[PDB]
């Protein structure tokens, strides 16, 4: 039953595996930038959130 | 005037021109934290650039 070519996110369905979304951390500085499309934007950790 | 066979420790006169100072980068805090016998000395630039 299970669907080797559709998956589900936290919200709906989608045909993707993982997001894997890349996170960069700055060395010089407890910041961790965004690796990716959004090619910088501060990352937080949320209430109960992974990022 | 100045001599490079003695040289002069920062509180004393050590004829060892090198210390070789263990520094402790403090993950996530991006803090030079002392290692070697300060430990935690939170080390800080100095104004001419030196540990």
């Amino acid at each position: 039953g299970e669907l080797t070519d559709i998956q589900t996110f936290d919200t709906s369905y989608k045909i993707n595996a993982d997001t894997g979304e890349v996170t960069v951390v700055g060395d010089n500085s407890a910041t961790a930038g965004q690796y990716a499309s959004a090619d910088g934007a501060k990352v937080l950790v949320g209430s109960d959130g992974k990022l």
